[PDB]
């Protein structure tokens, strides 16, 4: 099995201004002459780490990673405000601009997936190449899977810890009940409910439980995540419709892809990758047996290697 490429360390960075009140931070690792890709992270809120660039080959790739609006390293942290999806796409924009760079692979898993559909259905002309993995299209019955009724039944032990705080009525809608804690104006309030759902997906992104988990637990990261991740669910994505990414795929079809998904993966159901795969039949789709949902499920990392090792020649 394939795994990642060893440790490496970004060979320039920065932060850019939006011109909106964001400052979004960005590196670049690989080769400055190599082939152009951009990673786009899960979440939303989820932040880059330095493992994601040993994901490319140092020697092929020119990645360009960077932490959207409001988490990671982007400031101001947290933030809430013209923080949408639409925005995001226009900061992707920016940063190619940046970058000098004409068109790129775009690499993006779980909300990254989501993100990175939003984007190619609307800059086609600026993705040579699509990885996606834990595809995450956001309509009405993902999120009820995740966040009302569904993932609870495989962890009702689990589950049971994020409606401890909910009185009968506000087990009704999970998601609005948490909107209220997160935006309370008690920080102490904000944190409680920022570390129970954090951690929620935490333990629920692998097939075996993992150490890792634990850090989703972590007061600003927790923060920003949640507040994040239930802003965007508040709002759909900032669709226009439910479906929107799925009936817009005919304007990417002609993209070479790579879907990589795994059969146990709780956190989004194989169904969306199936639904995906069927309104795209020129993408490749890889369902990995015996995996989760996370990047780095040895099954589910060892096709996303093969995937961008392939698409460097
Ligand atoms: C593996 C990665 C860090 C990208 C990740 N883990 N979870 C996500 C998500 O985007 C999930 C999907 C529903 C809500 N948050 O993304």
């Amino acid at each position: 099995l394939r795994g990642l490429y060893p440790p490496l360390a970004a060979y320039d960075s920065g932060w850019l201004d939006t011109g909106d009140g964001h400052r979004i931070y960005w590196e670049l690792s690989g080769n400055p002459n190599g082939k152009p890709a951009v990673f786009i992270h899960g979440g939303p809120g989820g932040g880059i780490s330095p493992h994601h660039r040993q994901l490319f080959d140092p020697e092929r790739y020119k990645v360009l990673l960077f932490d959207q609006r409001g988490c990671g390293r982007s400031r101001p942290h947290a933030s809430l405000d013209n923080n949408t999806t639409w925005h995001l796409v226009a900061d992707i924009e920016r940063l190619r601009e940046m970058a000098g760079v004409e068109q790129w692979l775009v690499f993006g898993g779980s909300w990254g997936s989501t993100l990175a559909l939003a984007y190619a259905q609307t800059h086609p002309e600026r993705v040579s190449e699509m990885v996606l993995r834990g595809i995450f299209t956001l309509r009405k019955q993902r999120l009820h899977w995740y966040y009302q009724d569904g993932a609870s039944r495989f962890f009702p032990e689990k589950w049971e810890r994020v409606l401890s705080i909910l009185s009968d009525d506000e087990r009704k809608d999970v998601i609005a009940a948490y909107r209220q804690r997160l935006t309370s104006a008690d920080p102490q309030v904000q944190l409680e409910a920022a570390k129970l759902w954090s951690v929620w997906e935490g333990e629920t992104v692998t097939l075996l439980p993992s150490r890792e988990s634990a850090s989703f637990g972590e007061d600003d990261f927790a923060l920003a995540f949640a507040r994040i991740e239930n802003h965007y669910f508040t709002h759909l994505g900032f669709l226009e419709s439910d479906d929107q990414l799925l009936r817009n795929v005919p304007l990417i079809r002609h993209i070479p892809a790579v879907i990589v998904h795994g059969r146990y993966d709780m956190a989004c159901q194989v169904q969306n990758a199936w639904d995906l795969a069927k309104a795209w039949p020129e993408a490749e789709l890889h369902i990995v047996e015996g995996a989760g949902h996370s990047y780095d499920e040895p099954g589910i990392l060892h096709q996303l290697m093969i995937a961008t090792d392939r698409f460097a020649g």
